[PDB]
């Protein structure tokens, strides 16, 4: 049985992993990026980061943008190509670009859409395309778990009822390890809901947390203590709830737009604050550093969080956006050992530490770690439980 | 030994109990409304809670409004008189924590208190300072109405509010009365503890503002949101709890809680917190809409109460969505089932506590949550409820 994983992202890559540790299946990696597929053929991952790394160095596995070679005899397709939200511009033509591929080649290929998309684009692009084999099943990993999350899914969620529903289902616990998963099958509009209202919550978790760390900063009182104390309520928890910068990420800042795009002519929302509260509390961030009257600041790290491969929508990027609009006379330094340009954004990036720690004022750093704690003193860093 | 107990309400008796059921200690409860004492003296629970029957039932404490008999050789007052939020002049009131304080001041200034009544955040130091103790401790209370006793002898966690030798002796006195073994106990300065209660409070009113958010999407879409919201908590960063939409979230204290904090965000272009309070109101007026929709002659309500367990109906939803239809379209005849309310008219609003002609008077009743007996009529049944938790 042949499996075709469309793009080689965090998504496609763990879903290709997923079906091809067992045996019985060919699983097939389809992108347009020649270096990704190159990466791929020579058993290297070109997800830099992977927790589950050990599974190139240790089931076979090909990658091509051979559309032809790819969907020649494949009996299921995942799209995992990029969704983006610009303004408001629902941008899914890496998506339609897939269906009309799948549409020449055999269009009898069952379809399973794991990119987000908006609330009803399901239902519509099967109409417009007119193909009845399509179905939507959101994708819930976390970057640099993205293995882990596939094999142990907190959920699976198949957006169709049908006998098309159920064989979707059947292929993905057939292959997870994790079991008595949660399975829940609905029509294709509540599945896109709840992939969007997910996210949206967790965002709203992150800004909940990040204006409780606002609002004992400006009173002078202790963070720890009162995250610590309000999370004891199980109904809340002792989990997710460690303030930053802000949220940030590939997905999160895009798909609180997308909802909110949803929610516009009515008077406000937590859909509408989810967003706001968001950069309000990046100036908040910025405010804080520009106090501090510092000449030469150092950024530690354009990553958010210290088990990530990428900076995609880093909130420490808006950070320096941030920095640059207000005081463009402070000089930035970045620590980033994945750049290897020297400029990034037209900033001097120093991957010398002991230079880059010396050169600076003030460091500051979305989350500690232990290479930090040396220099300790010059860190400036909302990290509460040192996640 | 001796522990005064201020306010018989929810928060007050369940602690009265929480302390008398150890025969070694001394309870008595102190309050200004004689009825109240009065139901107490003669072992009589003024209200309803399932271990607070029990305890009545089982076998203690005895109640009074003579604050020298009260306060007399008194160890410990804990202080669980109203606080409220009122919306003129956009101040949470304190009078009755401050009057208590006086009484106190005169009789018994080294009296260890105990302030168990939401408050300001900032309120127990300012108010440390204004009458010159400092023998006072904030040590929020998280129990919910009707499971009052159950959460005071097994709670979520212990907030002391003072990290003093005095907050350790208030902590270890919790410690003893409780039945939870091996309960967080987190000790804190007191702004940090009274910002833990009004942010909780917060959070649950946003989890609830979020979920109805849910909902209103799913219905303007005709969508299931049984499956969109189950699908939602079986994330375990979310959790399949606390998460029933309803006509909007209400009782005591979050709507006030969550406006208090609000208040206390001076000036912030938005927030989670105003947008918090602002949902709720949205939510109501949009769940009216959808009954006005429906264009019915005759209006039933199924209860005033938010839910089932609870005896009580101050601030409920119902209430505030009674008076927006009132408001939206007058000519609609409401009914209202309730058998707590003994008289004819409530809100000068015919009371029919004959479920039996209530259901067929009415062309559709309107219920924040299903029950047992509204299965019979469900054809005719208004309702957010999505998981039937009653
Ligand atoms: N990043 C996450 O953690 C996450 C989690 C859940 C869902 N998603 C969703 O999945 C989507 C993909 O996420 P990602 O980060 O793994 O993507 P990515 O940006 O890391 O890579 C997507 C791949 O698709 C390739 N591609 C682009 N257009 C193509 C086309 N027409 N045909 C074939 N290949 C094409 C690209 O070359 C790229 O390699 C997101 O946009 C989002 O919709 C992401
Ligand atoms: N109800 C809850 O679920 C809950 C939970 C946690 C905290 N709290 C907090 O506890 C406070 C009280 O809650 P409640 O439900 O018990 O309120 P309640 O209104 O039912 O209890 C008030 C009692 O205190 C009495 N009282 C008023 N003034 C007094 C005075 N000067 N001296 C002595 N007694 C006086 C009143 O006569 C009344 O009997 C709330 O305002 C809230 O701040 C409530
Ligand atoms: O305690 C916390 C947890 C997270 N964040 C920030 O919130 C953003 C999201 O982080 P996280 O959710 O941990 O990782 P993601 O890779 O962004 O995955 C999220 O976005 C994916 C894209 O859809 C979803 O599939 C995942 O379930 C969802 O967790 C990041 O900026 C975090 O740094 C904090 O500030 N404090
Ligand atoms: O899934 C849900 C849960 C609650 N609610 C509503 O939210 C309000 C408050 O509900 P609940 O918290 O269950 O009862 P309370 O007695 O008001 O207790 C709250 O208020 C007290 C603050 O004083 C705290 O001590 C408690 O921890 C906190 O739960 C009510 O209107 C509920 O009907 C919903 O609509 N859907």
């Amino acid at each position: 049985m042949k499996i075709v994983i469309v793009g080689i992202g965090y998504v496609g890559l763990a879903n290709a992993i997923l079906f091809s540790k067992n045996n019985e299946n060919e699983v097939v990696l389809l992108d347009i990026d020649e270096n990704k597929i190159q990466s791929i053929n020579n058993h290297k991952s070109p997800i830099k980061d992977k927790l589950i790394e050990k599974f190139f160095v240790q089931s076979k596995l090909h990658a091509t943008s051979n559309i032809k070679e790819a969907y020649f005899n494949a009996d299921f397709a995942v799209i995992a190509t990029p969704t983006d939200y610009d303004e408001n511009f629902f941008d899914t033509r890496s998506i339609e670009n897939v269906l009309k591929d799948i549409k020449n080649i055999n269009s009898k290929i069952n379809v399973i859409i794991k990119s987000t998309v908006p609330i009803g684009y399901t239902k519509t692009i099967k109409q417009k395309f007119n193909m009845s084999n399509i179905v939507f099943s959101p994708e819930f990993l976390r970057e640099g778990s993205a293995l882990y999350d596939s094999l142990y899914p907190s959920r699976i969620i198949i957006g169709d009822k049908s006998v098309l529903g159920k064989t979707i289902g059947d292929l993905f616990l057939k292959n997870i390890e994790k079991k008595n998963v949660d399975i829940f099958y609905m029509d294709s509009d509540e599945a896109e809901s709840v992939k969007l209202f997910s996210n949206t919550y967790l965002a709203m978790r992150v800004g909940f947390f990040n204006e409780v760390d606002s609002y004992a900063r400006k009173h002078n009182l202790n963070s720890a203590d009162i995250i610590k104390g309000i999370s004891a309520d199980d109904r809340i928890g002792k989990y997710y709830n460690n303030p930053s910068f802000g949220y940030g990420g590939y997905c999160l800042p895009k798909d609180t737009k997308q909802l909110l795009a949803n929610f516009y002519n009515i008077p406000n929302s937590l859909i509408k604050a989810i967003v706001e509260t968001n950069e309000i509390r990046k100036k908040f961030i910025t405010q804080l550093i520009l106090e501090k009257k510092p000449n030469i600041l150092g950024i530690y790290r354009l990553i958010m969080k210290q088990n990530s491969d990428n900076f995609r929508n880093s909130v420490i990027i808006d950070i320096i956006k941030y920095l640059q609009e207000y005081n463009s006379n402070i000089e930035l330094i970045i620590y980033e050992p994945l750049v290897k340009e020297k400029k990034f954004l037209n900033i001097k990036v120093e991957n010398d530490f002991n230079v880059f720690g010396a050169k600076v004022d003030l460091i500051i750093a979305n989350r500690f770690d232990d290479k930090l704690k040396e220099i300790k003193d010059k860190v400036f860093s909302a990290d509460v439980f040192y996640t």
